[PDB]
């Protein structure tokens, strides 16, 4: 038997931007609280337990692309 | 048998922005509690307890293209 | 047994904006509570458990395109 | 047999906006409660449990496409 | 047997916005509350449970377009 | 002229309680707003405006006892 | 002219309690406003403007008694 | 002109708590705003502005007793 | 003309308890703002602005008595 | 003219207590922020502008008797 797999991508992401600005981001802070006995985890867990976060996630022009290329018998 | 396999693609994808301005996120805080005994996860897990979060995810242009190419026997 | 596959794609995807602007978000703070005994998961599992977040997704302009060619037999 | 695939797509997605401008997104705190003893979840299952947010996703722009490609015997 | 399978497709999605404006979305806080002593999920559930949220989805032009191509025997 | 004022008391104001208990008082947030331009207040003003308050007023047996005693020409 | 002014009091005011308890007051938060150009008080104003505040009064027995014992001419 | 003020006063003011116990107070946060151009206050104001507070006044029997004996002519 | 002035007072003011306990305060944080271009105070003025407290008042026992004794011509 | 002023006072103010005991007072920080362009103040003036404070007050019995004794002509 015969396979040929020549897939062909000619593409573009773009992203243009004039300017951001001025972003504020002023969290006013909470309480958080947990309690539990017992913890068991296996096998590729991942978790996140009693977490106060902020976050400014402020990418001047931040584009993905993903592609997978799979081929089996 | 014969497989030919040669999908083309040539695809834009595009923004375009003058300027994105002044954001304000001022969030207030909460209060987040949680109590149980016995906790037990396998097997490819992500969870998320007890949290208390703020994002501020602002990109100046953030495109996403996405593609899978499987082929199996 | 022959197979040909060929799929072409010539597409856009555009986002044109001129100016986004004053985009104010301000939560106030709320209470959140659980109380769970025995908790078992297994298997792909994502989940989210007491949780009090608060988001602020502005991309100047997020387009998405996603493909999916599959092939078996 | 014989198969012939060559599906052929040359579309535009296009979005024109002048100016968003001011968006006001402010919400008052709630309370949430639970109270679950056992709780025991398989097979690919994303749950939220108890869970106090506010989302602001105001993309200059955000257009989707979707396609998907299967052939099999 | 044979087969040809080449569907064409030139097709635009539009939209044109002068200017949207004063979007205003201030909600005020109620109260949830569950209570269900066992609870047990499998097979590809996606779930919502005790949730007081709120969303401000202001897409300067958002628009989908879905296409779906299957072929089988 | 003569004047004579002995007004005699011998009164009690008792509560008698047992146990109060579990008093749960858990308001719900709610949004206030008020817009006035010119305000003037004189004499002996006292005012609340714009507030968002909750009280939990709890004694343990709270008895008043109010007298007042008056004499003039 | 001749005055006799003895009033006599001989009063309890009492309260018993044989145990309070568990008062739980968890108030989840607002949100409050107030815009007023010109403001202009006198003479023993005493005024609460946006104000968000919370009170757990619990006295293990809060008795008042006042008298007031006016003489004049 | 003869006066005689020999006002006699024999009273108690009593509280008997046994135990008070567990009192939760466990507020979540709020948010206030306050826009004033111009504030002018005169003559024995006192005044509380944008305030966000939260009290717990527990006394273990916390009584009151208040006179005021005035004459004048 | 003659005046006499003997007012007599034999008062108790007792609070008896057996023991407070354990008082639980964890406010959840908030936020405040306040903008005022003219302050202008005058006479006697005892003001709060902008002000985000939280107070603890536990009394083991904490109890007033206030006299005023004015006499004029 | 004759004048007699000998008020008699002869009063207790007690407070028992056997044992007061955990007091947890955990507050979470929240923001406080005021702009005010010009202030001018005068004449037994005591402000608290923008201050975010946290208060314990626990006395071991915390009592007060206040008395004033005028006399004028």
């Amino acid at each position: 038997v015969q396979i040929v797999y020549k897939p062909v991508d000619l593409s573009k992401v773009t992203s243009k931007c004039g300017s951001l600005g001025n972003i504020h981001h002023k969290p006013g802070g909470g309480q958080v609280e947990v309690k539990s006995e017992k913890l068991d985890f296996k096998d590729r867990v991942q978790s996140k337990i009693g977490s106060l976060d902020n976050i400014t996630h402020v990418p001047g022009g931040g584009n993905k692309k993903i592609e997978t290329h799979k081929l089996t018998f």
